[PDB]
């Protein structure tokens, strides 16, 4: 076992990838690394190999609960269906799958479309400049998940505070991170209480009923599913949307090609998920439950692998000219939503939310450009997902 390399390679800056990722794919070897917290790990950079760590049966995500899990975050996160294996993974996903399928999300399309129109109504009337994050990205992603889940979006001034603590690598101290985590779990319980006495028609009303009526999940399990879907919908989705809007505003002909022929939106959304390296560095660690040889390494039983999914999204044996954004790319087998068993549940909700939002922003604002130099756009740091802090625009 080699001397561990400090991981992450450094602060992930803007939408840039550190050069070591490209070196590692070509070497075809895993990098023994020492991460800021938890066990030592093997970094996985190749697409062909990150697929294996993300979904192979010999790689466990539940067995990471019995370890000081290799991570960037100070405290280990209860990750709901993300931190479990079958059978519990099947049992937990079965309760939210149909509402997050392609069909169920298509039923949501008029509301997202109607909301995007109401948000773009707001910008049209107010005039430039607009911070697209405050006035478009956050309300659309925030109102969408709050409505589907049943969270009052009108309490966001309260859970946005706790929400960020779940993305923190270095931005928050350990005690503020744990304090925020408990506060969010308490408020989520405040929401589940209301569904016992006052059932609701939303994702939240339906899953408490499965707990009380079917015993399909535990109370901690119920709170876990509710928490990760608010984290994912309210923040992870907005980060990808603000990042994708930043990409299109700084490479404006790609914005102009999508605008002039808008029927490229499904590929353009897929390409935007592939090209933007949303993950600051790696996704959740897996631990081998037996020996798996990959990346020139015999990963032994109990050893951690860290999936560098954005590096796998630039893999040249898989995507041609992968460092160049191609909104017209037809076959786009990227891993921005994961791969296999833990493939992103809100995969379709992001697609419908992204394709509807980019198209109308372009359709309604054809002259839209950044109001500050692309380097002057502030970005989040010490967080698990990349996003601009603001997106000042003009049109
Ligand atoms: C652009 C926005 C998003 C991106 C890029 C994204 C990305 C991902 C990725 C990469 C994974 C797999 C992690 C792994 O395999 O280790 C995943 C799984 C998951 N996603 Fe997302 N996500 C986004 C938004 C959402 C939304 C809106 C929801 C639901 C409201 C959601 C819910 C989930 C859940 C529950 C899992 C765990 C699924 C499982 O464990 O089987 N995500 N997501
Ligand atoms: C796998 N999804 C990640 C995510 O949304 N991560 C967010 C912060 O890391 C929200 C989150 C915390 S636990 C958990 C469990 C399942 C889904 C989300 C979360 C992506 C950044 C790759």
């Amino acid at each position: 076992t080699p001397a561990p390399v400090r991981y992450p390679f450094g602060e992930a800056v803007r939408l840039d990838l550190h050069p070591t990722y490209a070196e590692l794919r070509e070497r075809r070897t895993l990098l023994r690394v020492r991460v800021p917290h938890g066990d030592d790990a093997w970094l996985v950079t190749r697409h062909e190999d990150v697929r294996t760590v993300l979904t192979d049966p010999r790689f466990s995500r539940a067995a990471a609960a019995g370890r000081d899990e290799a991570r960037l975050t100070p405290l280990v996160i209860r990750t709901s269906v993300m931190g479990v294996d079958p059978p519990d993974h099947t049992r937990l996903r079965r309760l939210v799958a149909t509402a997050f399928s392609r069909r169920g999300v298509e039923h949501l399309r008029p509301g997202i479309t109607a909301l995007v129109r109401r948000l773009t109504d707001d910008m049209v009337g107010q005039g430039p400049p607009v911070d697209l994050v405050r006035s478009f990205v956050t309300p659309l992603s925030g109102l969408v998940i709050c409505d589907l889940l049943g969270v009052p979006y009108a309490d966001r001034s309260r859970f946005r505070h706790w929400l960020e603590a779940f993305f923190s690598i270095t931005a928050l101290p350990a005690d503020e991170v744990a304090v925020r985590i408990e506060a969010m779990y308490g408020y989520i319980a405040e929401l589940v209480a209301l569904r016992r006495a006052e059932p609701t028609e939303d994702l939240l009303g339906g899953l408490v009923r499965a707990r009380d009526r079917d015993g399909s999940c535990s109370e901690e399990e119920l709170v876990d599913l509710a928490n990760v879907l608010l984290l994912a919908g309210y923040h992870t989705t907005a980060s990808q949307l603000a990042s994708s809007l930043f990409v299109l505003l700084t490479q404006p002909e790609h914005a102009e090609l999508l605008r002039s022929r808008p029927e490229l939106a499904p590929r353009a959304v897929e390409e935007l998920l592939r090209y933007v390296p949303l993950i600051a560095h790696v996704t959740f660690a897996r631990y081998a439950t037996e020996d798996v040889w990959l990346g020139g390494t015999l990963v032994r039983a109990g050893e951690a692998v860290l999936p560098a999914v954005p590096s796998a999204n630039r893999d040249a044996e898989v995507f041609d000219e992968p460092d160049r954004l191609d909104l017209t790319r037809r076959h786009n087998p990227h891993l921005a939503f994961g791969h296999g068993l833990h493939h992103c549940l809100g995969a379709s909700l992001v697609r419908v939310q992204m394709e509807v939002a980019l198209t109308m922003l372009l359709g309604r604002f054809p002259d839209l450009a950044l109001a500050a130099p692309p380097d002057e756009v502030p970005w989040t740091r010490g967080m698990q997902a990349r996003s601009p802090l603001r997106l000042p625009v003009t049109w």
